[PDB]
């Protein structure tokens, strides 16, 4: 057992692990869709701009939970990134949609995180989640929404226009 | 009797704090109308900003009533502060006209205290509400109509994109 | 329902709004102490400025209230904001004595908050009223403490100089 | 007739200098308060000071009535500046009374020369009285209102510790 391990459950330490697999995902599918709106067919360079800076944040949430396995005395565990749902997003309002139903999925795994957190009595951890993803998940999960209902109040997918001034607007 | 009151009359002190309850009314009705646009199913963040901003001045506009009473010697007398008329706006368009009905009955109370200030011969109650009251009611009526002719102009409330646009180029 | 709510209760967004109704409450019983002072025939202008100070930091609470209700999906719902306990406050020990009333039932109400966020398993309202709320008002709560004191022990409220020195003194 | 009248009544033109005496007037009570307080068995140099700096004041509000009485093709006549109905001005409290009651006098004078303009249908004098004159003595005797409350609470005039005291805090 590592010597600073304490008060750290080992059902906590395979759930970070799981968490760590869920961040590292969510950055691949915003890496995804940001070259999706890099295509010469969509070519929306704000979206591309926005959901790249997305992947990056996501890849930051991933190393933050391996530098917490490690501070706590746990044992990281990789599995395999698997690929994005989609390939082709066909639309800014879709990608939209689809990073907010990723950003709710993230979320109440976060949840259930902190349900076992609370459970074994860590609290620690609690305040880990607390402070470093909980609100940010939040703020996240607002922003897509304002944004999807933006596109969609602006015309959006059948209006290319809406779109193209969307992305010049709101993430421009 | 306050050893700094001088022709003060009493009505014109009562009609003071009837007016210092109008202008925190103002600034709640336009606190709420902020909070709409905040909503993630409206979403028009400068429209929120907007009104927040008159909010904080209508706030500004009662303290300054306020210290009026107490410069001229009355005693202040408050009130409930109502909640506003609406708790839903519709659209960007109907909360402007909301507002400018607001400011022309703002004003209208305005102009009711400046008769009873001049009935009772008060010069400098007469020239307090003209120079820091009158001509801003009228910008602000102004600038209100000016918002609500272009937002119909531009096809709202129908159109989710002429109320987007103009969230960003006018009160961008 | 909203396309951002997620693990929020009906029962945390109705003690959300009732919280707002509070902040606004706190915020116009300052108002009204500061103005008070102002009086020609009381004339502590730093407790006047002190007052204020808490007036706005009330108002603030209001809004950050406002925001989380949208951030999590529920509805706002407005209120009358009741007139202040008191019309005359007395001298400046009974208006701190009060102050520091208030801010042990809006603590109350925070508390009462929290137990409810608790209940309901929402760990994301728990961090925002632990953060943002609970510690604000604790310090609150003990600098009305040390300013009751001060004052008691200075001779208030029968002292007039005693109010006086404060005035200067702790709040200047 | 001055080349330049016009809409200005001989009645206006005398009450003006009328106004220009009693200023002058009120200069020379302020000018013998400040050099009260610089006696050797008085001491008090921050009122000393403030009082100066009211003497210096009135002195401007004098050329300013004699340049609007040019301004408007009057003749200016001046009559002799009484002496101040006090040599011995007793206490700081006192003084502080004195003041008062002097600028209530000048400001029942204003209203009255204000009430002349407004019967002669002369907007310009009525302005230029509201403009520079109104505000400024309700300003003035409001904080000398203020200043007598201090000291009485404070325990003036027996108390020659709260005259002290109130010379460093709230003159100094
Ligand atoms: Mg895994
Ligand atoms: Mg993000
Ligand atoms: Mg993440
Ligand atoms: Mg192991
Ligand atoms: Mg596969
Ligand atoms: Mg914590
Ligand atoms: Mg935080
Ligand atoms: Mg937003
Ligand atoms: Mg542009
Ligand atoms: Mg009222
Ligand atoms: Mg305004
Ligand atoms: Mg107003
Ligand atoms: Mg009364
Ligand atoms: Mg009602
Ligand atoms: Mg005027
Ligand atoms: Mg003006
Ligand atoms: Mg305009
Ligand atoms: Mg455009
Ligand atoms: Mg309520
Ligand atoms: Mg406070
Ligand atoms: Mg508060
Ligand atoms: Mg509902
Ligand atoms: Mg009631
Ligand atoms: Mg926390
Ligand atoms: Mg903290
Ligand atoms: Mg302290
Ligand atoms: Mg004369
Ligand atoms: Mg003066
Ligand atoms: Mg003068
Ligand atoms: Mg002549
Ligand atoms: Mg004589
Ligand atoms: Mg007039
Ligand atoms: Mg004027
Ligand atoms: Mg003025
Ligand atoms: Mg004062």
């Amino acid at each position: 057992t590592s010597q600073v391990r304490q008060n750290y459950h080992q059902d906590s330490e395979a759930a970070i692990n799981r968490q760590i697999n869920l961040e590292l995902y969510a950055s691949y599918v915003y890496l995804s869709m940001s070259y999706y709106f890099d295509r010469d067919d969509v070519a929306l360079k704000n979206f591309a701009k926005y959901f790249l800076h997305q992947s990056h944040e996501e890849r930051e949430h991933a190393e933050k939970l391996m530098k917490l396995q490690n501070q706590r005395g746990g044992r990281i565990f990789l599995q395999d990134i698997k690929k994005p749902d989609c390939d082709d997003w066909e639309s800014g309002l879709n990608a939209m949609e689809c990073a907010l139903h990723l950003e709710k999925n993230v979320n109440q795994s976060l949840l259930e995180l902190h349900k076992l957190a609370t459970d074994k009595n860590d609290p620690h951890l609690c305040d880990f989640i607390e402070t470093h993803y909980l609100n940010q998940q939040v703020k996240a999960i607002k922003e897509l929404g304002d944004h999807v209902t933006n596109l969609r109040k602006m015309g959006a997918p059948e209006s290319g226009l809406a779109e193209y001034l969307f992305d010049k607007h709101t993430l421009g």
